[PDB]
């Protein structure tokens, strides 16, 4: 027994990574997914705008079944790195029989002064040193808006036995969160050097490291 | 199940943890039923534990939304046990204009609770030539996810903190961090900040620790 659909499609609309959004090298992209799209009317046509002027994406809608018995159909548009970070409007306008009218959803960047992550590492507790592996903490504080990327090497070398927390609402209105790389103690005892990495649109060419080993 | 488009839908809610772990206090499980309609407000619930049916004292509450809609509230008074324990807290919801009646059902997380680790750090010596400093209480290894974290200055409760959401871990345990903003001046001369957490895994639901200069 399907879905009634009675609704017809709904539509929703996805930011751009923000490691694709700073760094130059890629491609950062605005996305509309629309679902709940029926057999009898499967014909999708979006429309795409920045600042309400109508812009083209080279990019043919993807269109998908579904175990539900319906279609999933996702429209992708590669964006200017700064039409995001200086807080143009992406809206994605959706053509379907089954729609009583166009559907259309936006979406662009928190608005507000970007403000600079202040970043710091911090070593093992001395309680941890007894055990097998110890925490190194990356805290990084005072951030807006609260899109950031956050990683961790070692020697140059991607390190990924990490974890980091959702970004937290701090009482200034900015943000902050912490990142948790898990090392085994051996490594942290013999000297090695570990190092946070930071992305985030109000550094100076989006980027800051802080390192951190035994002293 | 029969599923009404545009009709009620209901959304069922854990106590919270200082609640459950306070053997002072009386934790609740929550049931809210959005989107009922004008044309059929009146809204029935009927609770259960492990399928037991129970009555609850406290009558639904009804309120009016921006949004044209009703907004109905129920909340059943439980054991701290019960949820401790893992039973299963079931609300039906019954509205003239559903097919069938709306169910959800919650329990606490299943497995072997696990203890909290807590450390807390010092601020960087960076922050130090700040107004304000950053102090951190690390939290790891626990399981459930359930836990409350609060920070106090002496014996009087600390404002300015910030607690992160549980984090699921490599191993399937949690972590999260807290952060207490305080005045340098109170750090460099001395004063004592103590981060207490509350867990079920722990020696008397409690365990502090405390972080100063010296
Ligand atoms: C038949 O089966 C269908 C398929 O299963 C099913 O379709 C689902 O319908 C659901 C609604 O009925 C729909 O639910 C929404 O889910 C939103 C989040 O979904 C994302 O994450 C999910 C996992 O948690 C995934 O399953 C989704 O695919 C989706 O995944 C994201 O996709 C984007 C785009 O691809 C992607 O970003 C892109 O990534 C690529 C790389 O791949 C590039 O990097 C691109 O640059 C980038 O653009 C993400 O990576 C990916 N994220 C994740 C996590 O994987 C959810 O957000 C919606 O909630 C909102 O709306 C509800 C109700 O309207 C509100 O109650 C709720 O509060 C939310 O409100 C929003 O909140 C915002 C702030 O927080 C606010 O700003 C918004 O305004 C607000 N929205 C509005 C206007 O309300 C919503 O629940 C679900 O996505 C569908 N599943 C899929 C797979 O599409 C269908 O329902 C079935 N039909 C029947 C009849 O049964
Ligand atoms: C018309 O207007 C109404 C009112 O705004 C709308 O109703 C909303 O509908 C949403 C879905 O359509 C629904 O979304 C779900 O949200 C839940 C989580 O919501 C919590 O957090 C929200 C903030 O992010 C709050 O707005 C919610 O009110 C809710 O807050 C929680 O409330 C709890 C009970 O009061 C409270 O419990 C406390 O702790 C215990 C309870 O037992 C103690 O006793 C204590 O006393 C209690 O206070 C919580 O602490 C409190 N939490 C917070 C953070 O404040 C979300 O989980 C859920 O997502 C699930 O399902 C979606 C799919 O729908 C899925 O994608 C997810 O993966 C996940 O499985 C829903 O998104 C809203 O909750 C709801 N808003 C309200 C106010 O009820 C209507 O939608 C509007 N109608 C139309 C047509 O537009």
């Amino acid at each position: 027994p399907p879905p009634e659909l009675l609704g017809g499609p709904s539509v929703f609309i996805f930011p751009p990574k923000p490691k694709d959004t700073l760094m130059i090298s890629r491609t950062p992209e605005v996305t509309c997914v629309v679902v709940d799209v029926s057999q009898d009317d499967p014909e999708v046509q979006f429309t795409w705008y920045i600042n309400n002027e109508q812009v083209r994406t080279a990019r043919p809608p993807l269109r998908e079944q579904q175990f539900n018995s319906t279609i999933r159909v996702v429209s992708t548009l590669p964006i200017a790195h700064q039409d995001w970070l200086r807080g143009k409007e992406f809206k994605c306008k959706v053509h379907n029989k089954a729609l009583p009218a166009p559907i259309e959803k936006t979406i662009s960047k928190a608005r507000g002064q970007p403000l600079e992550p202040k970043v710091y590492t911090m070593g093992p507790p001395r309680e941890e040193l007894s055990s097998r592996s110890v925490s190194l903490t990356c805290m990084i504080n005072g951030f807006y808006p609260s899109d950031i990327s956050v990683e961790w090497e070692k020697n140059g070398k991607a390190e990924d036995n990490y974890k980091t927390t959702p970004a937290v609402l701090d009482s200034d209105g900015s943000y902050f969160l912490y990142s948790k790389l898990s090392v085994p103690t051996s490594e942290w005892q013999r000297g090695d050097v570990f190092t946070c990495s930071v992305m985030h649109e109000a550094l100076h060419n989006h980027y800051t490291q802080k390192s951190i080993s035994r002293s």
